[PDB]
């Protein structure tokens, strides 16, 4: 909509298009930029608000889902300095041979299976800016050859101290498996490179003509060809160090060798300078002439660009080769459609190695409804976990090695199912966690590694599925997705909807409060052990109620907002009279709803409260229940006021109020609550300004109930005093407890 109009960027661009896009606009518009136009900060806002919005994903969600409409306007107005942006922001946005990782993909990623050297930096690190150009020379130096990755430290924090990052820059190299290898070298390019290549395996081997006949002849059944070069005194080929370059970017999939000509004459009178690749059968001999690629250049990337193209496709396997082993080993299968993607791919079958995922591809048009049961319409890329079941899933984003690499290990290490309209849980009353998205949404994308994390966590717990919404229109559109991603839990017919952040802990989080919730439901048993048996001072307040009940069903939304804000204070209950008739007619329960609150025992108080009031939202239930608590404030007169808070030598907080006054009598219960949270740092006191209108006219009461904080500094001897507009228990008290230090 407006806002990537704005940016100038489609709906499907990435975090990254997104900073490249804002970093353009930001460097032309920032206030200090044109300090001659008045409208500076606001023609910035209109940028700096969609940028920040877009950037946050929980922000972008809700933009998604409805327009500017939907946000609240709290945002935009914080930005960095013009110089910041021109010098400390996305520093390596437009190098696209870094790759720039956050906290959530950097484990998976840096571990998939690659060599990678990352560079921990941050802003106002002039080392880190020294650096800045030889990183981006370096990562297009060994292009094919290892990973190269920035981590900005400044957005990074935990992340970078959880990595053991002591200075700026810190440079890290990782390997699934090994721990992460400091270099602390002189951050030149050539050093940089000779420091990975210890790191590299590389096998170049020297040739003799026996040898050379041998490895040429045995190829083939190998299935690995060779590459060679051929060195004549007075002539060039091939460096040492270009070889062993060599030997790394094709590891596992071509041979590295060389050959001593003036050691073996005979041998290079066939050949006449010059690197050959032999392909796996192919020989020196005029016979097997052609497939042999003769190359004239001393130069590793160029070598290896023309190598990576000329290598064979993955495996093709037959409809009866993938029906036979598909549920055994693990398999990543690239599905197409008849015709018979980066070159660069070709090294999975070396990568995965170490979690036994077998790389081959499938022509679905050999066997349509293979393909069309998995419903794969296109060209797809999936992994199947085997061990003796057929769960998949299926790779969505770019198809670039080092995501497919982290896509296939952490999947096959995880619990998420490819959902389709065929086992779809509707009938289950098992729970469910279900991602309805779309392959296309950057959040999305973002959401499924997440969920895998969750899934290994939540095994035995919930079952977690996915499901493709650009290809189920129909199943999403009947479950009202109108953003995405769009994550919802299913549990015993009532469908809880997560809105919090992307990240497998939140939503670790909100199931485990799904599964200990506020509102704990009970049965005749519990009521008896924990509400009868309750505490000399723990209180309930419990509904009794019946699902058949329409004021019940109006009730329990309301009920269980009630129970999110009396956590710590109020123990909140559930008894359902439909599946505990004789226990609730045990209880003389007449009507559904029926409210019961349950007070501290002592001397005078009742076995229970029935709540018969007019209105039972949330708000009214809660000031209902807080009401049965203790009073804390002191009812203060005009005496006592001027006396204990205005000439006394601690601090107050006062709630000024009239009887006759509805909200005043709202806020009283709430007030207590603020009293007893205060008990000991500050004393609460009530003034009737009905009953006292002199004192209540002097100490600046325009209506009812007003609150003022007075606080007492002990250096001046004297009294402040503040308001507070805030109606919130919670709120007051740390707004309170902030002052307070702040003279300590
Ligand atoms: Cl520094």
């Amino acid at each position: 909509q407006n806002f990537y109009s704005l940016l100038g960027v489609s709906k499907t661009a990435s975090s990254r298009e997104i900073r490249q896009a804002f970093k353009k606009l930001a460097l032309k518009l920032h206030p200090d930029k044109n300090p001659n136009n008045p409208n500076a900060h606001g023609d910035f806002l209109k940028i700096n608000r969609a940028y920040e919005v877009l950037k946050d994903e929980d922000l972008r969600k809700k933009y998604d889902k409805y327009g500017e409409k939907g946000l609240e306007d709290n945002q935009g107005g914080q930005y960095e300095s013009w110089s910041y942006y021109r010098y400390d922001f996305g520093i390596y946005d437009d190098d696209p041979e870094i790759i720039t990782l956050e906290r959530r993909e950097f484990d998976a990623a840096v571990n998939s299976g690659e060599l990678w050297f990352v560079n921990f930096y941050s802003p106002g690190s002039s080392h880190s800016h020294d650096l800045a150009p030889t990183w981006r020379e370096f990562a297009k130096e060994v292009d094919g050859l290892l990973r190269i990755g920035a981590v900005n430290c400044g957005d990074d924090r935990m992340l970078c101290r959880m990595k053991g990052v002591n200075s700026y820059p810190s440079l890290f190299i990782f390997r699934s498996g090994m721990a992460a290898v400091k270099y602390n070298g002189d951050r030149s390019k050539e050093s940089l490179v000779a420091f990975a290549m210890q790191h590299v395996r590389s096998t170049v081997t020297e040739l003799s003509t026996g040898n050379f006949v041998n490895a040429i002849e045995t190829a083939f059944a190998a299935g690995v060809g060779w590459l060679i070069t051929f060195c004549s005194k007075g002539e060039d080929c091939l460096t040492s160090q270009t070889r062993l370059r060599l030997s790394g970017m094709l590891d596992g999939l071509v041979n590295v060798g060389w050959v001593d000509c003036d050691a073996q004459d005979s041998l290079c009178k066939s050949l006449d300078s010059t690197t050959a690749y032999f392909p796996p059968g192919a020989t020196l001999n005029d016979r097997e002439k052609s497939s042999v690629l003769f190359l004239n250049s001393l130069d590793a990337k160029e070598i290896y660009m023309e190598i990576i193209h000329n290598l064979p496709d993955f495996e093709l396997l037959s409809a009866n080769q993938l029906e036979d082993r598909l549920a055994h080993h693990r398999w990543l299968v690239f599905f197409h459609f008849g015709k018979n993607n980066d070159p660069e791919l070709k090294k999975l079958k070396t990568l995965l190695k170490n979690e036994h995922i077998q790389v081959v591809r499938f022509d679905c048009s050999s066997a349509p409804g293979i393909c069309s049961d998995l419903y794969v319409f296109q060209p797809s890329l999936a992994v199947f976990k085997g061990q003796g079941t057929k769960e998949y899933e299926i790779h969505h984003g770019k198809k670039i090695l080092y995501d497919i690499l982290a896509f296939a290990k952490e999947s096959v290490n995880s619990h998420v199912t490819t959902l389709g309209p065929q086992n779809f849980p509707a009938s289950d009353k098992e729970p469910w966690l279900v991602d309805f998205f779309a392959p296309w949404s950057p959040p999305s994308r973002a959401l499924l590694p997440e969920l895998r994390k969750a899934s290994t966590l939540l095994y035995g717990q919930l079952k977690v599925g996915t499901l493709d919404c650009t290809i189920h229109e129909g199943l999403c559109n009947m479950y009202n997705i109108q953003a995405y991603p769009t994550t919802v839990v299913f549990n015993q017919s009532s469908i809880h909807e997560y809105e919090g952040h992307h990240s497998a802990e939140q939503i670790l989080e909100f199931i485990e409060d799904l599964r200990n919730p506020s509102v704990v439901s009970l049965t005749p048993s519990t009521f008896n052990e924990l509400v009868k048996q309750r505490k000399h001072d723990e209180v309930w307040m419990v509904d009794f109620y019946s699902p058949w009940s329409h004021p019940s069903q109006v009730l329990m939304p309301e009920w269980k907002r009630m129970a999110r804000t009396l956590t710590g204070l109020i123990n909140v209950g559930s008894v359902d009279c439909q599946q505990y008739h004789s226990f609730c007619t045990q209880e003389n329960v007449q009507r559904y709803p029926e409210i019961r609150f349950y007070p501290q025992k002592s001397s005078k108080a009742y076995q229970y409260h029935s709540y018969n009031g007019w209105n039972r939202d949330a708000y009214s239930l809660r000031s209902w229940g807080l009401g049965f608590l203790p009073q804390a404030s002191i009812d203060l007169t005009p005496q006592t006021f001027n006396e204990k808070v205005l000439q006394g030598k601690t601090h107050w907080v006062v709630d000024f109020y009239a009887p006759w006054s509805g909200p005043s009598q709202n806020f009283a219960p709430e007030f207590e609550l603020l009293a007893r949270m205060i008990k000991g740092k500050v004393r609460a006191g009530k003034v009737d300004c009905q009953a006292y209108p002199q004192t209540c006219q002097k100490a600046g009461i325009k209506a009812y109930p007003s609150v003022k904080l007075y606080q007492y500094e002990r250096a001046k001897k004297s009294i402040w005093e503040e308001q507070i507009n805030s109606r919130d228990a919670k709120t007051i008290a740390a707004l309170i407890y902030g002052k307070l230090e702040t003279l300590q």
